[PDB]
């Protein structure tokens, strides 16, 4: 297949990374984990943005929290469904970050996705969110000098 994994996209998390200064923020990096929870090839994912991981039941007003995050160049953590590419149904507990450059200007943004059976609160929410965090925090020093 085209566009064989790099070493950063074997991290055993599913994760993207996108290019804002690209039009549209199109996804550049994709975990093979993040790959085969949502059935596609890697090659028919890059240059797109993320939004075809969205269908009929995922709340718009959760994906209004991501796309203010993005225009805000600022985090956000929130849960919402999405959708693979053979059409199957997943809770997504998904943490956005930017990633900044040595001017501090936003680079990429990093995208970690937990995917779940349920929408998780409580005890399993935090234990998601400190996991997706740290993740996050990895990702963005294993994409920093990309
Ligand atoms: C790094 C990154 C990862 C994203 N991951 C997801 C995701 O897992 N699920 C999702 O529904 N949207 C995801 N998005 C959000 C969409 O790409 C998009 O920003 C959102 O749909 C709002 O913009 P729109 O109104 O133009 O579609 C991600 C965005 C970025 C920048
Ligand atoms: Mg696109
Ligand atoms: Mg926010």
């Amino acid at each position: 297949g085209e566009f064989l994994a790099t070493t950063l996209e074997r991290i055993e998390k599913n994760f993207v990374i996108t290019d804002p200064r690209l039009p549209d923020n199109p996804i550049i990096f994709a975990s093979d984990s993040f790959l085969q929870l949502t059935e596609y090839s890697r090659e028919e994912i890059l240059g797109r943005n993320c939004r075809f991981l969205q269908g009929p039941e995922t709340d718009r007003a959760t994906v209004r929290k991501i796309r203010d995050a993005i225009d805000n160049q600022t985090e956000v953590t929130v849960q919402l469904i999405n959708y693979t590419k053979s059409g199957k149904k997943f809770w997504n507990l998904f943490h956005l970050q930017p990633m900044r450059d040595q001017k501090g200007d936003v680079q990429y943004f990093i995208g970690v996705l937990l995917d779940g059976t349920e929408h998780v609160r409580d005890a399993a929410e935090r234990e998601g969110v400190m996991l997706i965090k740290k993740t996050a925090e990895n990702i963005d020093e294993a994409a920093k000098e990309l």
